[PDB]
């Protein structure tokens, strides 16, 4: 049978498949190559995906979101007593484990982390047996390289839940380095520097003959793309609340329609200097507009960004490595697209320039795919 490759990340999945000789990063439903990883049990529905995340704003406790961050771990450990003071959906003490309480059509149902996981896991078996039109039973699912033998295996239950037999866990570094083709011939060692939505991960990866090994990893759990829009979103609401005595953190459909021009406003600014945030009507009668400059954008988070380097000290104090050592810099996650970042990984390496994709929100989804092709031969 065919064999997909899912990155299931913390915020978004990603599934792609390997056939007639390419790797296929396929849209869900509403056209996209990245999934909110949402769920949501409002009103005897249950929606996956973005349609889940809508739900988010106003029932905040039966949208379900993050459980990447408790699946395998245990309710005690101070990861995830951090959580649950985070989290707006009630998280309960299953025998020592951290489980997800809900109401569908009123009652209580409690669901494992890999239950939820699993209908995550559904939607991306359904979009690749679509596009394949073929059932998928077969599956490479990334994981990052902290992850503990449990939290690998409540991600392969979460696989079985799914229908997926999980035939291979890869490592998020070892995904990104089959996704850039790294050159698997003698000793290269690579610093992998993943910021996504929600999450910063930092580990060497060494290629040998072949043979990859994870030597360190460390990262910040809280610090991702999400945090800096969150820096924005704090500015313009002081200056909406200066300019006209309205605070727009009183009307949670307000704070939504922000918080999406302002992560659109945060990828222009990516490429362009200057860009408009407009919302009409952002309550009724007042208009939101507003100018965002990169330099802006740039002083609202500059500590955030340099944060990702205390991380990137850490794995090479862990390997005992010097930062001549590192041979090759690979950039994943949709937030190293900010220029700013690239250029502070680069002053940090004392000049060394890192190596980013074109979709580097996609990169891990895509090594996924290609040792799904490696496994199949
Ligand atoms: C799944 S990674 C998606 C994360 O990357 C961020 N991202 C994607 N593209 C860009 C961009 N062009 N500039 C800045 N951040 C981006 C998104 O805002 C989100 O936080």
């Amino acid at each position: 049978g065919p064999v997909i490759g899912i990155d299931l990340g913390t915020t978004y999945s990603c599934v792609g498949v390997f056939k007639n000789g390419r790797v296929e990063i396929l849209n869900n439903e509403l056209g996209n190559r990245i999934t909110p990883s949402y769920v949501s049990f409002v009103d005897g529905e249950r929606k996956v995906g973005e349609a889940a995340k809508l739900e988010a704003t106003l029932h905040p406790t039966q949208t379900v979101f993050d459980v990447k961050r408790l699946i395998g771990r245990k309710f005690d450990d101070q990861e995830v007593v951090k959580d649950r003071s985070l989290l707006p959906y009630e998280i309960v003490n299953n025998q020592g484990k951290p489980n997800i309480k809900v109401q569908i059509k009123d009652k209580d149902t409690t669901f494992a982390p890999e239950q939820i996981s699993a209908m995550v896991l559904e939607k991306m078996k359904e979009i690749a047996q679509s596009f394949l039109g073929k059932p998928v039973k077969n599956a490479v699912v990334t994981v990052p390289a902290y992850f503990n033998d449990a939290q690998r295996q409540a991600t392969k239950d979460a696989g079985t839940i799914a229908g997926l037999n999980i035939v291979r866990i890869i490592n998020e570094p070892t995904a990104a380095a089959l996704a850039y083709g790294l050159d698997k011939k003698e000793e290269t060692s690579i610093l992998v520097y993943d910021l996504g939505g929600g999450t910063f991960d930092v580990s060497i990866l060494v290629i040998d003959n072949g043979v990859f090994e994870v030597y360190a990893t460390a990262g910040n759990t809280h610090l991702g793309g999400e945090d800096f829009d969150q820096r924005v979103m704090d500015y313009f609401i002081k200056m909406f609340k200066k300019k006209n005595n309205i605070d727009l953190r009183t009307d949670k459909r307000a704070i939504q329609k922000l918080r999406k021009e302002v992560e659109i406003a945060k990828r222009n600014l990516s490429v362009v200097h200057s860009t408009q945030i407009e919302i009409e009507d952002i309550v009724e009668g007042h208009n939101f507009s507003e100018t965002l400059t990169r330099a802006k954008f740039e002083e609202l988070n500059d500590d955030l960004f340099r944060e990702t380097l205390e991380p990137v000290k850490k794995v090479l104090d862990d390997a005992k490595y010097e930062k001549s050592k590192i041979d090759e810099i690979v950039l994943v996650g949709g937030s190293t697209r900010i220029p700013k970042i690239q250029q502070i990984i680069k002053e940090f390496f004392n000049g060394k320039e890192p190596n980013r994709g074109i979709n580097p929100d996609e990169a891990v989804a895509y090594g996924a795919a290609i040792q799904a092709g490696i496994i199949l031969g």
